[PDB]
């Protein structure tokens, strides 16, 4: 029973964990994959494997940390301790918030789609992993560098990917508006039928609003995403006469053994999809 057990909240942080500890870990990742990890009710296995972790990792920035929020039912059921036990891996981004907002509370959590985040994040991943596991540091830090090096690659390739496309093309449209970060770092605005995951998602004002938006800056496509209920966009895509270009992945990694079934390969499957859908 010697292998450090190591419990993220969902899929793309459990990939990577994976990235940096390899099979020198035993990992359990809570939300399942195509799911909304924003509220989730976790399983019994969920909570006897967070009971008996040795190290949590968790997004943090209102994804799954609210004052009502899953997560912090969780950890508080099973009497573990901020920064001793669970950490959240995006300490240290710069914080987007929520429309019109600054406060503590209203961060918006969608930084991993800017891979500058995702390195951050892995950097955080690999402290803790080095800090509880030392006899492993060289394994982690080894993988940490090699990971840090690709993901640098793909951001790269992320700056020039949409240099092609006419400025009064370049909009991404997603059901949630999950890419703050992505068009911050990107140099693409986006556009979404809801500001983020709730209990409601899907108003015809919404869809009216978005509809509008649409007549004057008109894509050549729209995206949904993997992980929400494809309705509305469907109505979207109706109402707009623009078509749903591809499926592409924002809260969760792709299932494995499809396409994007990576935080590296779905952003690698994000950038390829939506520069290809927006330059037709
Ligand atoms: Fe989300």
């Amino acid at each position: 029973s010697d292998k450090l057990k190591v419990v993220a909240t969902n899929s793309i942080i459990a990939d990577m964990t994976k990235a940096i500890a390899g099979d020198k870990i035993d990992l359990h990742s809570i939300v399942p994959i195509g799911q909304d990890p924003h509220e989730y009710e976790p399983l019994p296995e969920d909570a006897e494997k967070t009971s008996n972790a040795d190290v949590i990792f968790y997004n943090g920035i209102n994804l799954e940390d609210g004052g009502q929020a899953w997560f912090t039912k969780l950890v508080k059921n099973a009497q573990k301790t901020k920064n001793k036990d669970y950490f959240a891996v995006s300490d240290g981004i710069d914080v987007i918030y929520l429309e019109g907002a600054s406060e503590k509370g209203k961060e918006d959590p969608h930084a991993w789609l800017n891979l500058e985040n995702g390195i951050i994040y892995s950097k955080n991943i690999a402290k803790q992993l080095i800090a509880k596991d030392p006899k492993n540091k060289e394994t982690y830090e080894k993988n940490l560098k090699a990971y840090v090096a690709k993901l640098e690659k793909l951001d790269k390739e992320a700056k020039s990917k949409f240099d092609a496309i006419a400025e009064n093309k370049k909009l991404i449209v997603t059901s949630e508006g999950c890419f703050k970060y992505f068009s911050k770092a990107y140099g693409v605005p986006s556009a979404y039928i809801w500001e983020i995951n709730t209990e409601e998602e899907g108003t015809p004002d919404q869809i009216s609003s978005l509809i509008e938006k649409l007549k004057v800056i008109k894509p050549s496509a729209l995206f949904v995403e993997s992980s929400v209920d494809r309705r509305p966009m469907e109505t979207v895509s109706k109402d707009s006469g623009i078509p749903i270009y591809s499926e592409i992945f924002t809260d969760s990694i792709a299932k494995k053994g499809k396409p994007g079934d990576s935080y590296y390969a779905m952003m690698k499957w994000n950038l390829d999809k939506i520069s290809e859908g927006l330059a037709k």
